[PDB]
DNA sequence: TATTAGAGAACCCTGAAGTTAA
DNA sequence: TTAACTTCAGGGTTCTCTAAT
């Protein structure tokens, strides 16, 4: 008998989360930021993205509450403590390690 | 210093993997298949998907080698024994209760 | 820095046509 | 022919880049 709507939107929510990290540059980003804070320019040069490209990706990450931000004058420092994230990265490294 | 080209593609491979299961109905599907054989039609009625839509989702799953199958006459029984699949499922359950 | 618009491609449906086995 | 699937064809929606003289 079909699935109840409750496991439809829990699936929806889980899927929104995954879609948030289901992209190569975005995974590079989450890995680097889960293990150290850094400025956006440094990040763009680390993961090989133009500044605008990277800003958009980060916007998607913020959209799912997967990163936080800190301001030092002109510069913005990104980092991550959503451990949903690092459960997924853990699983992933287990898989390809 | 930038990230080496290799973490660009292990990130791409992981990301392909994740994209394959980054869709609500595709997680309902994966769970259900993660262990019980059932018919393509049966699946379609459990996750509320047309016979055609579902066949396409299952193809996207096959694309990443996430499901196995056996044939009983006309009927096709899908299952999943990809452990990658089910550890990401583990992470998900850990995250959401 | 974040934001926008645009191109080109991928996504995910619907509903018609193909394939395979009884 | 019928049944269970799959694929094709289409179109609306969503991604992710570049350009911003």
């Amino acid at each position: 008998q079909p699935l109840s709507p409750e496991k439809h939107e829990e699936a929806e929510i889980a899927a929104g989360f995954l879609s948030a990290m289901a992209n190569p540059k975005r995974l590079l980003i989450l890995d680097s930021l889960v293990k150290e804070e850094m400025a956006v320019g440094a990040l763009a040069n680390k993961v090989g993205l133009s500044q605008s490209a990277l800003s958009q990706h980060l916007s998607k990450l913020r959209a799912q509450n997967l990163v936080s931000t800190r301001r030092d004058a002109q510069t913005i420092y990104y980092s991550s403590s959503s451990d949903s994230v690092m459960k997924i990265l853990g699983a992933l490294s287990e898989i390809y390690g």
